[PDB]
């Protein structure tokens, strides 16, 4: 292992590939996710990441962290092996969100902020949460961003949560987002408020995105769509394209 | 209370009303979550609640199976206030499913059938699995349905969990059955399949289901749709009807 965990360069272009990967948990060997899974996500692309339960999908947001290594074939950043970079640098670079919890106890600005080198201005810190749709419902408690989540029972709302952990990835400017199934919970003018932030913006033009979805609507507009079934990459191109090729994902619009 | 918790019926039609209901949080009373709240739910159909994050979809659930009870009017089921039904009878005449975890250390079967006064065959708890789209991937496994939940860390994905939890709240055949964002994790085919039980089933024909969703493929298919801002109902009817109105609910959808 003389190379593992030792790359950090200053510079970084997000450019994944994929490569004829294999993957069963390790805990879970004999049965195999993912299986010959070769794609690539280009920067400057909004690519979705779609397909039937069970398909794989979290599972290659999982290696995409390196929170597990391929049993088989390359999972590349910059050309070079995942496990090659050092576990921190990572961190800084690979941006994921899901549906977890909040962390408790601590603040809304210190639920955005966490996690990072800087120390965010208030500026910051309210522009972000305008975008995800959270900076309102924080605005209108008695200590605004320094409340306290999970203050005397107070769960927040599915939508509220989502919107404050979508906060947290974005004010980190990660050169990977994966977006795992984040905007599920947010309503139809927050969902629209952060894609256009990714499709419009200067920042995230230069950035590589991995939208994972269920929902048509978002994976309509994607750069990129990859249909994922049985740990495969079965077809993949834009919305037009799949449509025209009247496979499964024409099928799943259809359904 | 001489009246609370006495109400046990053989038959229940399912009927539900709120009349001006208002409700806060026993822990945080001085935010109102529900105000000026008057809707009906009625058997035979499917009702839809959309509105924005936050306007209070998952607090009506709440309310709907008395976990908690309004702050101001009244909550009705088939003409009773709510509080007079027995605490367990209202266990076996409501179901609601979110995105809860499941029973670790149970089997799968155990979680499907947990809860009931009945034992349900194997061909029962096949035919819920095979709706919910819970079947496939359950017989799979080398001990099938006695496999346990949890088993050596395996946590299922997301849309395998849901599709458990549906099963459950499904095998009960509750007289209202709630969705609160409940098959947002399921793919396309197991949603459609889903929705065809509902509507198309004579079982859940006379039954009372509402369906919570920040989707709008799933709304427009309802019987009657309530469109829920600040913790009342601002507009409501049929997927036509509200957009000849041109109110929010078609703002929403135009979004
Ligand atoms: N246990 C609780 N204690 C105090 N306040 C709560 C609690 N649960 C929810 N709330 C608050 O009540 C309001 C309504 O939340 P609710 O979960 O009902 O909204 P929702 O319409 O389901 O939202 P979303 O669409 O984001 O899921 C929110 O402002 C939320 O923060
Ligand atoms: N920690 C784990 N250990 C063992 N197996 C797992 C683990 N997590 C997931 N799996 C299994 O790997 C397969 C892929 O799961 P994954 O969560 O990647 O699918 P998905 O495409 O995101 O599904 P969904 O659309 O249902 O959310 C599933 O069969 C699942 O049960
Ligand atoms: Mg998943
Ligand atoms: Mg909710």
């Amino acid at each position: 292992s003389p190379l593992s965990g030792s790359l950090a360069p200053l510079n970084m272009k997000g450019l994944v590939k994929f490569q004829d990967v294999s993957f069963a948990y390790p805990n879970h060997p004999n049965v195999q996710v993912l299986q010959g899974l070769t794609f690539t996500l280009y920067p400057g692309k909004v690519t979705a990441l779609v397909g039937p339960n069970g398909s794989g999908k979290s599972t290659v947001a999982a290696l995409l962290q390196n929170l597990y290594q391929p049993t088989g074939g390359k999972v590349l950043l910059d050309g070079e092996p995942l496990v090659q970079y050092d576990h921190h640098y990572l961190h800084t670079q690979v941006a994921a969100v899901g549906q977890e919890p909040l962390l408790f106890g601590r603040s809304f600005r210190e639920n955005i902020a966490y996690g990072l080198t800087r120390t965010p201005t208030m500026e910051e810190i309210t522009a972000v949460a305008m975008e995800s749709g959270a900076h309102d419902f924080i605005s209108g408690f008695p200590q605004g961003y320094d409340t306290e989540v999970g203050e005397t029972g107070n769960q927040l709302s599915g939508g509220q949560r989502q919107a404050v952990a979508l906060a947290r990835a974005l004010i980190r400017k990660p050169r990977l987002l994966i977006l795992d199934q984040a905007t599920s919970a947010l309503d139809a003018g927050n969902q629209l408020r952060v894609q256009r932030l990714l499709y419009e913006s200067p920042e995230w033009a230069s950035r590589t995105v991995l939208l994972i979805t269920h929902q048509l609507s978002l994976a309509e507009r994607a750069h990129h769509i990859l249909f994922l079934k049985e740990g495969s990459v079965c077809e993949q191109g834009t919305h037009l394209q799949l449509m025209e090729r009247g496979g499964c994902y024409r099928s799943m619009v259809e359904a």
